[PDB]
């Protein structure tokens, strides 16, 4: 149905502060319901948006620079999606918001804790919550962040509604390297939607054929949106200057994996991964793209003036992916006239390369069933709520070993910290299944270039165990790490973090 390539594609502006001294940066950010129109032809979507905005406003913020933003919530007392009041139990409120700065060194009060929860007004708060007005002191790498809703039980819906936005951090001293900037640095925030006739969202209330003991609402282990969007609007074109952009792309969808090339077979630079700018340049003609995952690219369009270049998807989601929908994300038209020379370069030369191990830790992806026969998705056997395993001592390095015997990949984030990428290694998954012994069926293989630098957010493959390194700090606090499939994450594949200080 809906026409490709019609819209041009929205930059969300930059949001401006409260109040700004050289000491303290101050940002105010409500969430509304508002309606915006997501393409040419369809009537206009109720949706729930950052100062009612979809997506939020792009937060632009310095190294180290003191910001605090105060995350409000003005929604109406009852969702416009299904909720499912079987998954958890504890009255509360129904519609709760809590925002996480997803990528953020942030001390745990501000991290956006699940049950750090609030309703309108902060009338009711949840037994975590300590606080207001949320701190990000960034004192880390420059890189692409984003922030969205963490809310216990309701991140899949409070996201999908529209509580999303991105966060560039930008550290001075990569300025000397030339990158493309201002209006050639280019956040791209996909989400994949389905879209009712009459504009409005479609967010499924069951999965395919339930039963009449089923929950209604039912929560479903994936959600595969028909469309796709880039910064809110469904299958957008952007007008280009024929030069060099940074685009920051971001995976904002629930579920949905990318798999991203350009129709022509033209090359993307890939410069920064979730973590902040790779040590070396990496040219790719293809990258996958998880859920929460960022890369941060160079699209060279100055040989290919006049053009228009689809950016183009091979991943399935339910299915084999659909030329004529799913398999497309956008259009560049390279149409723009020149405002300038670009001076901007592709360095090979971008950032120093990424010490003692204090724990290896060994952690399975698995599920259970429950009692209406639903997979409920866990870390390491645990539920949320059980007492806390991982405790990691902060200023040290642990190993975390990952075992996904499951048919599918998994996005793993842990919270606060960046990691490196030591190893993926095959398994014998019916052996392990069995006995819980861990036979490796191949050599350990190294990441990919694109996975050489930081990350927060990793691809755990189906029968393989996957070797990660952090260093837990600076700060200590109660953190959480999860998978980002969010239908998983908010039944029930999310686990606190302890970071500990003796
Ligand atoms: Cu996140
Ligand atoms: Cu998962």
């Amino acid at each position: 149905t809906l026409e490709k390539f019609v819209d041009a594609l929205p930059i969300p502006d930059t949001l401006k502060p409260v109040q700004q001294s050289k000491e303290k940066t101050y940002y105010e950010v409500t969430m509304e319901e508002c309606t915006h129109q997501l393409h040419r032809d369809l009537p206009p979507t109720r949706l729930w948006g950052y100062n009612g905005l979809f997506p939020g406003p792009t937060i632009e913020v310095k190294r180290n620079e003191n910001v605090y933003v105060k995350w409000m919530n003005n929604l109406p007392s009852t969702h416009f999606l299904p909720i499912d009041h079987t998954i958890h139990h504890s009255e509360e409120p129904e519609v709760k918001t809590v925002v996480h700065l997803h990528g953020g060194v942030t001390p745990d009060d501000s991290d956006g804790y699940p049950e750090a929860w609030f309703s309108k007004d902060f009338e009711q708060t949840g037994p975590y919550f300590k606080r207001e007005v949320y701190h990000y002191p960034n004192q880390q790498r420059g890189a692409i962040l984003w922030y969205h809703d963490h809310a216990m039980a309701l991140t899949r819906l409070n996201v999908y509604a529209g509580l999303v936005g991105a966060y560039i951090i930008h550290d001075p001293k990569e300025k000397r390297l030339k990158l493309p900037s201002d209006e050639y640095d280019v956040p791209l925030l996909i989400t994949d939607r389905t879209i009712n006739e009459d504009g409005s969202l479609f967010y499924p209330s069951a999965p395919e054929n339930p039963s009449p003991s089923l929950p209604n609402p039912s929560i479903v282990p994936a959600f595969c949106g028909e469309t796709i969007l880039v910064n809110g609007k469904v299958w957008p074109y952007l007008e280009v200057e024929p030069r060099k952009y940074r685009f920051r792309v971001i995976n904002a969808s629930n579920t949905r994996t990318y798999n991203l090339s350009l129709d022509n077979g033209g090359d993307f630079i890939q410069i920064g991964s979730d973590g902040g700018l790779l040590p070396r340049s990496v040219k790719l003609n293809s990258f996958s793209l998880a859920p929460a995952e960022r890369y941060d690219i160079i699209i060279d369009f100055t040989a290919y003036e006049g053009e228009s270049i689809i950016l183009a998807n091979s991943a399935g989601c339910g299915g084999d992916v659909n030329p004529e929908t799913d398999a497309n994300i956008m259009q560049f038209r390279v149409t723009k006239p020149l405002a300038q020379k670009d001076e901007s370069r592709k360095p090979k030369y971008l950032a120093s390369y990424p010490e003692r191990i204090q724990n290896i830790r060994t952690l399975k992806l698995a599920g259970t069933q429950d009692e209406y026969g639903r997979p409920v998705l866990l870390l390491n056997n645990k539920r949320w709520h059980d007492p806390v395993t991982e405790t990691p001592k902060v200023g040290t390095t642990e190993i975390w070993s990952i075992i996904n015997p499951t048919r599918g990949t998994h996005p793993i984030h842990l919270h606060l910290v960046s990691f490196r990428v030591l190893d993926r290694r095959p398994f014998d998954i019916a052996r392990y299944q069995e006995s819980g012994e861990l036979s490796y069926t191949g050599p350990a293989v190294p990441p990919p270039p694109s996975e050489k630098g930081w990350k927060d957010t990793i691809q755990a493959h189906a029968g393989e165990v996957l070797r990660i390194a952090a260093t837990f700090g600076p700060y200590s606090g109660r953190y959480v790490w999860c998978c980002h499939i969010l239908e998983h994450e908010d039944y029930d594949m999310m686990r606190p973090m302890d970071i500990t200080d003796p």
